[PDB]
């Protein structure tokens, strides 16, 4: 007798009138607000949340460029369920982080549709 | 935001050396053992298993009846059943309420979604 | 190998200005507007859509009551995203300006809510 | 009104008395028949194999070595099991294993993958 079962989710986020959708996540259990960039498919940080996820500004390598920036990694960011190892950037200007493709399409489900961002998941 | 979730689940039995599927629910919190009847609609008691359950056999109408709950993965609630055999017999006016049901070869392949 | 696959669905309606859901459905072929009627049990036809139907008003039995009296009816099919087949509804009263889908249909899918603006409706078929 | 759809399926096999699972693809529309590694990674296709699926075996860079023996790299445009696949990677190994074997980098792809007693599951999503 083999049974087995999971946490599944769905989240569905509307697009604000300005035409962005805005999402919560918490990123290695801190709270941090991102707008979603179709565009980037890397994390956006700004300075300010790289510095709420214990990271330092005068010791990092702005290497690479989008716009310079210092490219890092995520242990973990949750939306719905946990993720891992999340491939970020911190760069100068914006008031909000931005998340991109990358991250949404590791989910199960993924799909833009009308004015409504859908998201589907699955736990343990 | 908004944000929705459940548990899903899948059980997958092996079919007995005899030939049949046999499953084991508890109903309201007491363990009983169905063969699966294919060709049966509601529930089929044995008198033994009726009498296991709180009911009287003789002030009933085969009579026909209600229970209150049977757990297999999830609780179902008010499940359709009568009594007239050796064992008691689950139909499938019980497994179509299931996400899914199916059987092929040697496994009886079960989902359900729950919240 | 047991192999084994289906269709699956997500239908997602936005509540209208008027504060109710409403879903548009082919019933035999034929396109019904309802209005979602989260605490009514079966299906309740306004008689124009009835007689769209084919139902002839005059012969139905009105063997159901609520104080009025209504005439049960079965429907062979309704698509709402997947086929559903011998559905229970009533003619409902005179004054009915638009059908109604309650929660005997609703609870057939394998998925129903509502959230705030949204319904969203989640089915499985062949 | 917001519509949507996809195939959804499952597939199961149950553990052969060797041990080991065993599964049939259609790799750029050849059927191959394999037999699972939870150690492996890549796809490990026979020579014969990648013949069947038109390798020129004497072009081949074998630039690589495994377990000790060479193998050269490549890339299966199509995978199906299930749901296609594109871009799937393995080598091709002097090894003179008589059957293909089947990685876990193909199988974490699916939506759901799981071993229990003697049953490998799999699901999967396409449209």
């Amino acid at each position: 007798m083999y049974k087995w079962s999971t946490e599944v989710g769905e989240i569905i986020i509307a697009r604000n009138r300005d035409g962005h959708f805005y999402i919560n996540a918490f990123v290695n259990n801190v709270k941090i607000k991102f707008m979603v960039d179709t565009g980037a498919s890397d994390i956006a940080l700004t300075k300010e949340d790289a510095q709420k996820l214990g990271f330092d500004l005068t010791k990092l390598k702005y290497t690479r460029t989008y716009l310079k920036a210092a490219p890092i990694t995520l242990n973990s960011v949750v939306i719905g369920k946990e993720f891992k190892n999340i491939k970020g950037h911190v760069g100068g200007d914006l008031d909000i982080s931005l998340l991109g493709m990358s991250l949404l399409e590791r989910f199960k489900g993924f799909r833009i549709d009308k004015d409504l961002l859908i998201l589907n998941y699955a736990a343990a």
